[PDB]
């Protein structure tokens, strides 16, 4: 209330931060409260429940004074708001206990964001985060839409399948205790002998994952979406009806939902980055930085100018001046080159004896590093010294480098002390002074870019620590509400599981887990289970869906606009001062050359990102030996080229028809004999090759090439493996085998006999070059915190099967697994984790696990659990290692991943183009153009002859209660089709079906009208249109078929005809469908890209069908330990749809590493092999999976950047601008006004056709008449002798008025340009027939009546009108006195 104005006062700034405090406070107190299951609470939460009063009377009058004082604009401010409701509810929770409302304790969560109220830079940050994140508000309706056609087509064809297992026989129990979906016929799975299919088993993950209603079947898409648990579906479902189609349902949904919808989300922040980057104000903050460096640069020349003319003003202690002498003899010899390298030297050598580290190193290596550690540190000390007494201590001070030696050298100190004092563990401080490797980048030409990327990430060190303390802070939040939720209630008779919400630590860890996405789908199936289950308990899983949709796209945001923006900076850093060194030199030359005066290249191809920001800130500016000869004959012959590509596709074909599991099988002795003719063609081709080219070093010959090294490898190796089974085989069958595996490289033959192939190979080439740099400073950082995890977990990752035992020496005989209802004795193993630390190579395949997400969880529990050397875990021990794996996930995935993904994206290179060195406007005005010259207007039918009858029903078809009653049609049909669900009544499937029936009939009567309108022939030209067609028939033919009975079942494909009417909704979504338009041209238009990635996969498939193919996949184990046991019938690499299944999921990110490790060394054979021993799988399975990964996620990353970049014109467009985008609109209102649309309209309604249209383009209805004439006069329009204007002639000049095409202010210039535009077009486009370039650019007689001059005419002669009429008005009132 205002009350007026009576003495009311301001409030003091110690003020607020006593709000802060209390705030701060406050969130303590709601961090250091436990939840316990039922009734029980701790005594410290008793005391702590009694100081809420205090925090809501400060909150109250702190909300009291301050709308007193504002006289309540309160509840204006947003944050005010909330802070009012956070009191009011707290005020209302507290006085009155009625119904004891503890969901008013929920909003207590919401009690850290008052802390972003308080502070305004941080609401600054969330300003520039949200504004960053509205434009995936399409992106994320698309998603819906995906999700929705899905889940339809989901609940449609898997719905109930998945609630019958193999029952008893006897009695209606479970067989076992790890049920799985059963079917009554081979294709399905088949039961053991003494058990049956019986009905309604609970389901998958305790009836969670099913197709049952439409709300099960939207949360499992969502969640395959995510990449979590999908292949456990795709394997119930191969059970529960075959694997024959399930695929095709499967991956599909994964390749358009999860790939296709990262493509569209990183393609939007990209632009909304470049676009952000321009503005205002971070173009003057970055002038600033740049005035900065120049600054930095000039002083520290001078610095050194100063230093050396300073040096040498020289021409006991006291007496001798010794004292100074000695000082100044080794402050100069500390920067000589000696100084320098040997200190490097000795950094690399502590280096390699902290990373010789390992589990059982020998007595004496402990004793020499334990030495060799203490001289080292000695060593570093006394360089130390030496420094800070040459150079001085102030200038040792001064210097950031010597700082960090200085708490490097500290580090090492307290370690020391540390380890003498308590024993037990260790940190490998020392190993931080292998960051002092990367100053070797001085001497190379990397140094500019990264120094500029270091300074770049220093200055904008304030906006960094705020986005991290709001992840802080939402995350904080989050783990409260879930606490408040779910709390103390995960206390399952089975235990508590390690992912609980009783304490505030466990809750940070369980939501940043589920930020990560890792297995969040498993804490979603508990919270769930914790509030009854599937039965009641199925609303809780919008906090887990809320929790990851906001968490990906969040830290998606926050990392790739931090590394976005300082890679940017850094490179237009480096090369602003690139040019401004060459603009010096060639000054300082000019200037020079006058004393002398009487003796007397090219710039790198500037990427896409460059050039369109230059010119988005330039229009922002803008505001203001006879067979040798036959030899070579026949390599230039086109039926040989072709014979040998024919002949390379044959081999690959060939490569993946081979039986891996069956040597003896009647398919590899035919694929034998068609080997040896292979390589009987491959020996010829490269006998010729070598005829011609030679091998005396000819310097163009054979061996230069490495493609011609890779087909003599080929060729030797199947040559050599014909030679060894010459005579008997059984000596050495890994041999043959090996060269046998030799073969894949058959596709690899076709990159260099493929030029547009080639041509994609160099561009992934040279994205390799492009991140080499970045490419070792991660594996330096990965290097040294694999060094430091070996020395924390070093022999700790032990332990035992039976968990009772502590040590080795108990872990002996047999002991009592008490199971659910079985008592069973088993033998106690002394085993190591599957994952450990204990030497440098493990310690980097670990890290490279936890980095690719999967089962990182499992290692923060052995790492937490883990107690002493040679010890057995004890649960909970030291859960401050948590610290370690939150550090890993900051550094490594969120930041080098998105540097990586920066880099590629800001430095990529258009593919082809040419030169266009001779082209001068063409920035934007290509496809402007370009567009104007394919312009067609829209055509109705318009046949005008049947007025009585025809024209009539043409109007009643384009009418819009036509498209309304269609798109009500649409969506009611949608809702028909989403109301299915599980155990219904007769009644209500027979009311959908009529429903169905009816939805039809009216898709078909529309069909109909739209034929009578139309005629047949435009009837069916457009797409849209057959595809209305087409959708009306397989409705009818399922229909028909559904009615006939029995015959054939005619499977289902046809009600995917039924849903597939959702698509016809995107003609209402315009921006959504430009986009998906624009990104699949962008597909369309890269093929080999996307072959690339399939050669990828056939070779990786093909090694794996040789390698591990054989493996026995019968065995099943007592226990069956599935983490290691993970090649099964639906895991296998029996043949190539198998391999090549099981590499996308490996791709996806699925427990890949269990794969790897199932596919090791020792593992039992099949029993058809051939081989009676345990001895199939290889130690290869290590570089296997790791290769395969790292190239699958590099080449995924090259197709997303290039389809990026190529759309990154519409990703980058500005409404106020002029594009392609607007044209359409135009040409549709063009072609409207016109019904014959004849392509010539009256130069009167030209005027009413600016005016109806919105700007650049149009003039709007709100413009001046004065400013509208203006512009007509600026377009020349030509007027015909029937006093109408061209379609293609006014788009021309609409596009070149709005865009300044050339455009001269007057004169004979404006011949010139005309001239010049002319020529352009033609060297751009010599296909263009005269008659359409004098269409586009007229020529321009002096005789012809053009549109300006029509409109200049009526503007003199209204002015002439209007000073006329001024005269006699000044005539008149100058007459009256
Ligand atoms: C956001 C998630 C978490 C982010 C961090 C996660 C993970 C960290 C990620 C970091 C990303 C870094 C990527 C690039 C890294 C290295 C590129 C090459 C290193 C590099 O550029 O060299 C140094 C750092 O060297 C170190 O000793 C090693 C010091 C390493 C410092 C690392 C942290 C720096 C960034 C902090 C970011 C803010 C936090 C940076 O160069 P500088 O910026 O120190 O350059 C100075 C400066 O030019 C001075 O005039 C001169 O000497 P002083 O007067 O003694 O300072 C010297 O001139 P030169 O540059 O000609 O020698 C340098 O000392
Ligand atoms: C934003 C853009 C959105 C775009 C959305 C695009 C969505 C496309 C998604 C793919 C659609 C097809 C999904 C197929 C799922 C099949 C599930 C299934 O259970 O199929 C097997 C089943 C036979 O099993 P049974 O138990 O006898 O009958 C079950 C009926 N309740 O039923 C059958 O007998 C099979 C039924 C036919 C299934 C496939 C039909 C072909 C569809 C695509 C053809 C492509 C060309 C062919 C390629 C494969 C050749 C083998
Ligand atoms: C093509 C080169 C590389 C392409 C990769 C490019 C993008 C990567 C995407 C990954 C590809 C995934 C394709 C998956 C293929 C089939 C997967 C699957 O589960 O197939 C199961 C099913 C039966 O497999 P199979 O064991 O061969 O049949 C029994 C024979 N005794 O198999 C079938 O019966 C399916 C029959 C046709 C398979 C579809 C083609
Ligand atoms: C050397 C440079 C490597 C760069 C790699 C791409 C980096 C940019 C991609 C990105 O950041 O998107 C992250 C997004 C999050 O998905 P996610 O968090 O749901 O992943 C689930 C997890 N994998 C699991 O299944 O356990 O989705 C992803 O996890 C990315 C999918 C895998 C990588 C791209 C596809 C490759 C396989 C076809
Ligand atoms: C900057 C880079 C180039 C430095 C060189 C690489 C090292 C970090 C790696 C390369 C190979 C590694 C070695 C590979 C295997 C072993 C054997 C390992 O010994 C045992 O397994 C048992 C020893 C025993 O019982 O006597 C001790 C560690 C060591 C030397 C590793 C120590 C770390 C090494 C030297
Ligand atoms: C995607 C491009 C690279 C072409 C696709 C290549 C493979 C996916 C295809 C091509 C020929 C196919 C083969 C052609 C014939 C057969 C025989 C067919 O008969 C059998 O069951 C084995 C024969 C027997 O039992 O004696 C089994 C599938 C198989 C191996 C096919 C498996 C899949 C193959 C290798
Ligand atoms: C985006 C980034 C900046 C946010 C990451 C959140 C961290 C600040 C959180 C997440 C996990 C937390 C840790 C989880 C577990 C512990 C152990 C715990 O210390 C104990 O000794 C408690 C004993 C016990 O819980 O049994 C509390 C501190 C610590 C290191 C926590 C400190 C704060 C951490 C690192
Ligand atoms: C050399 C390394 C990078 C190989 C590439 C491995 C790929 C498969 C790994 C490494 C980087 C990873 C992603 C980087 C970014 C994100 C987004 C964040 O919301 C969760 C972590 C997550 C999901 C990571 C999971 C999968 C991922 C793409
Ligand atoms: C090598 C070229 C032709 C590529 C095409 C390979 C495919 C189409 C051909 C080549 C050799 C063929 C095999 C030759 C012999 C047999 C044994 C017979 O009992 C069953 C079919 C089977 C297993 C054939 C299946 C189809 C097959 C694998
Ligand atoms: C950015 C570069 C320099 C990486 C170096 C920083 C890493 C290696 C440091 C930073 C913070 C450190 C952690 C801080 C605290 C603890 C608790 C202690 O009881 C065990 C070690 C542990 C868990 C440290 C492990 C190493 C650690 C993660
Ligand atoms: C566009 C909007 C208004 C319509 C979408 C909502 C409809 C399609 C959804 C939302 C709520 C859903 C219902 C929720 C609960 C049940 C009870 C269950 O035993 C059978 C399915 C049934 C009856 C669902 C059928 C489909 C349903 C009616
Ligand atoms: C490009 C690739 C081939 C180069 C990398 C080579 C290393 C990482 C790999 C590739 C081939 C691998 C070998 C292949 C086969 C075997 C037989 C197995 O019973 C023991 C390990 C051993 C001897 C492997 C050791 C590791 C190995 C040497
Ligand atoms: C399993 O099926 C086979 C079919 O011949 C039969 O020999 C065997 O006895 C069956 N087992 C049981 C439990 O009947
Ligand atoms: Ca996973």
């Amino acid at each position: 209330v205002v009350r007026k104005y009576a003495k009311k006062i301001t409030e003091w700034p110690p003020f607020e931060y006593m709000i802060l405090a209390t705030i701060i406070a406050n969130c303590i107190v709601l961090a250091l409260e436990q939840h316990l299951p039922d009734d029980d609470k701790t005594p410290m939460s008793e005391r702590l429940d009694d100081t809420e009063p205090y925090f809501i009377g400060i909150f109250c009058f702190e909300a009291g004074i301050k709308i007193i004082a504002l006289g309540f604009s309160y509840l204006r401010n947003g944050w005010n708001v909330m802070d009012f409701v956070v009191v009011l509810t707290g005020i209302l929770a507290t006085v009155g206990t009625e119904f004891d409302l503890r969901t008013l304790r929920a909003v207590r969560v919401l009690r850290p964001l008052k802390l972003v109220s308080g502070i305004p830079s941080l609401q600054v940050v969330l300003k520039s985060i949200m504004k960053a994140m509205i434009p995936l508000l399409q992106i994320g309706l698309l998603l819906f839409f995906a999700i929705l056609i899905f889940a339809i087509i989901g609940l449609e064809f898997y719905m109930g399948k998945f609630h019958t297992t193999c029952f008893e026989e006897g009695t209606d129990d479970i067989q076992g205790e790890s049920p799985a979906p059963c079917g009554t016929e081979e294709p399905a799975r088949t039961c053991p002998n003494g058990t049956k299919c019986q009905p309604y088993w609970e389901g998958p993950n305790n009836g969670i994952t099913q197709f049952d209603n439409i709300l099960f079947a939207v949360l499992t898409v969502f969640q395959c979406i995510t990449m979590e648990g999908w292949t456990d579906l795709l394997y119930n479902s191969n059970d529960a009806s075959g694997n024959t189609w399930n695929w095709l349902y499967f991956i599909p949904l994964i390749i358009i939902g999860s790939f296709f919808m990262l493509n569209l989300v990183l393609g939007v922040l990209s632009g909304e980055f470049a676009k952000e980057r321009e503005r205002v104000e971070n173009r003057r903050a970055f002038l600033k930085l740049r005035r900065q460096q120049q600054i930095e640069r000039e002083l520290n020349g001078y610095m050194e100018w100063i230093s050396k003319a300073e040096e040498v003003i020289l021409a006991s202690t006291f007496f001798h001046k010794k004292e100074r002498r000695m000082r100044f003899y080794i402050r100069r010899m500390v920067k000589t080159q000696a100084f320098y390298w040997t200190v490097l030297s000795l950094v690399a050598l502590n280096t390699l004896c902290v990373a010789i580290v390992h589990y059982n190193q020998p007595e004496w290596l402990s004793d020499f590093l334990y030495y060799a550690e203490f001289i080292f540190l000695g060593l570093f000390m006394s360089e130390m010294f030496i420094k800070m007494y040459g150079l001085g201590t102030r200038p040792y001070f001064h210097s950031s480098f010597n700082c960090f030696d200085c708490g490097v050298i500290i580090g090492s100190i307290f370690e020391v002390i540390w380890a003498v004092i308590k024993p037990g563990t260790s940190f490998g401080i020392s190993v931080l002074r292998a960051l002092r490797l990367l100053r070797i980048f001085k001497v190379t030409k990397y140094w500019a870019s990264l120094r500029n990327l270091v300074v770049s990430l220093l200055n904008s060190m304030k906006s960094i620590i705020s986005l991290l303390f709001l992840l802080f802070l939402f995350i904080v939040v989050f783990a409260l509400l879930g606490m408040q939720l779910f709390g103390g209630q995960f206390n399952f008779d089975e235990g508590t599981p390690p992912t609980n919400f009783d304490t505030f630590p466990a809750a940070i860890m369980t939501v940043f887990q589920i930020l990560t996405g890792e297995d969040w789908n498993e804490v979603m199936y508990d919270g769930i289970k914790s509030q009854g289950g599937v039965q009641g308990g199925m609303v809780f899983s919008i906090y887990f869906i809320v929790l990851t949709l906001f968490g990906n796209y969040t830290l998606l945001n926050v990392f790739l606009a931090i590394a976005v923006d300082n890679l940017a900076n850094a490179q237009e850093l480096t090369k602003d001062e690139q040019e401004e060194e060459e603009a010096a030199n060639q000054k300082l030359a000019l200037q020079k050359a006058k004393e002398v005066a009487e003796v007397s290249n090219q710039k790198p191809a500037k990427s896409v990102w460059e050039q369109r920001t230059s010119e988005m800130r330039k229009q922002n500016l803008l505001a203001s030996n006879p067979l040798r000869r036959l030899c070579h004959y026949i390599l230039n012959l086109r039926y040989f080229e072709m014979c040998i590509l024919m002949v390379i596709a044959m081999s690959s074909i060939a490569l993946a028809a081979e039986d891996p599991v069956q040597p003896n099988a009647p398919r590899n002795n035919v694929l034998r004999y068609f080997d040896y003719v292979f390589t009987g063609v491959f020996t010829f081709e490269m006998v010729i090759k070598m005829i011609d080219l030679g091998l005396v070093l000819h310097q163009g010959a054979y061996f230069r090439d490495l493609w011609n090294i890779l087909d003599f490898i080929v060729v030797s190796g199947a040559l050599v493996a014909f030679a060894f089974t010459g005579n008997s085989k059984g000596k050495d069958i890994n041999t043959i085998k090996s060269l046998r595996v030799l073969r894949v490289l058959r596709p690899l033959k076709t990159i260099k006999r493929l030029p547009k192939l080639k041509a994609v190979f160099d561009c992934v080439v040279n994205s390799l070059k492009n991140v080499f740099n970045i490419l070792i400073v991660y594996m330096l950082f990965m290097f040294i915190f694999a060094v430091v995890a070996v020395q924390l977990f070093k022999g700790k990752f032990f332990h035992c099967t039976d968990e009772s035992k502590e040590f080795e020496k108990d872990c002996r005989g047999k002991y009592l697994l008490y199971e659910k209802n079985e008592v069973k004795a088993r033998d106690r193993e002394w085993k190591k984790y599957e994952f450990h630390y204990d030497n440098v190579l493990w310690a980097l395949l670990t890290l490279f696990t936890v980095s690719t997400g999967e089962g990182w969880p499992q290692v923060l529990k052995h790492s937490v659990d883990a107690t002493f050397e040679n010890q057995g875990p004890s649960p909970g021990y030291r859960m401050e290692m948590s610290i370690f794996y939150v550090v890993y996930f900051v550094v490594f995935p969120f930041f080098f991943v998105n540097i990586f993904v920066a880099l590629i994206i800001i430095t990529f290179q258009e593919q082809g183009d040419k030169m266009m060195e001779e082209y001068s406007l063409e920035k934007n005005e290509r496809a402007c153009i370009d567009f104007a010259i394919s312009a067609k207007p829209l055509t109705r039918h318009m046949p005008q002859n049947k007025q009585s009858f025809q024209y009539r029903m043409w109007q009643f078809v384009v009418s819009p209660p036509f498209e309304y009653t269609i798109m009500a049609m649409i969506a009611l049909n949608t809702i028909v089709l989403m109301m299915k669900f599980y155990g219904a009544s007769v009644a209500y499937e027979n009311a959908l079906r009529v429903f169905n029936i009816v939805f039809t009939s009216l898709f078909s009567l529309e069909c109909v009208l739209k034929v009578m309108a139309f005629g047949i022939l435009n009837y069916f030209r457009d797409a849209w249109n057959i595809f209305d067609f087409v959708t009306v028939l397989g409705s009818i033919t399922d229909i028909l078929v559904t009615e006939f009975g029995n015959n054939f079942i005619n499977l289902s494909f046809l009600r995917l005809f039924r849903a597939a009417r959702l698509i016809k909704l995107l003609r209402q979504g315009y921006t959504i469908r430009i986009l998906l338009w624009t990104f699949v041209q962008s597909f369309k238009a890269l093929p080999y890209v996307c072959l690339l990635i399939a050669m990828l996969f056939f070779i990786y498939a093909i090694i794996g069908m040789q390698v591990f193919g054989n493996i026995g996949i019968d065995v099943e184990d007592e226990d069956s330990d599935e983490d290691e046991f993970q090649i099964t019938e639906h895991n296998n690499f029996r043949t190539f749809f198998q391999a090549l299944m099981l590499l996308f999921r490996s791709a996806t990110g699925e427990a890949w590493h269990n794969i790897m490790l199932s596919c090791l060394s020792g593992k039992p054979c099949d029993k058809n092999s051939g081989i009676l021993t345990r001895e199939c799988g290889n130690e290869f399975a290590y570089f296997y999976f790791v290769s395969f990964i790292f190239l699958c996620s590099f080449l995924m990353l090259n197709l997303f950047v290039a389809v990026i970049m190529d759309n990154f014109e519409y990703l980058t467009r500005d409404s106020s601008i002029l594009g392609p985008h607007h044209l359409d609109e135009y040409v549709r209102v063009w072609a409207e006004y016109d019904p014959a649309a004849w392509g010539r309209m009256p130069y009167l309604d030209m005027y009413q056709m600016l005016r109806h249209m919105s700007p650049p383009l149009g003039l709007g209805k709100k413009c001046p008449a004065r400013v509208a004439y203006k512009r007509l006069l600026r377009m020349d329009l030509p007027v015909a002798d029937d006093n109408t204007v061209h379609f293609n002639s006014t788009l021309m000049a609409l596009i070149r008025t709005a865009l300044d095409i050339k455009i001269a202010k007057g004169g004979a210039d404006k011949q010139q340009m005309d001239a010049e535009l002319r020529k352009e077009m033609m060297a751009i486009w010599p296909n263009l027939s005269q008659k359409t370039l004098d269409l586009l650019v007229t020529p321009h007689k002096s005789t012809d009546l053009t549109v300006g001059k029509i409109y200049a005419a009526m503007m003199i002669m209204e002015y002439y009108r209007q000073s006329k009429a001024k005269k006699l008005q000044a005539m008149r009132e100058e007459q009256d006195r």
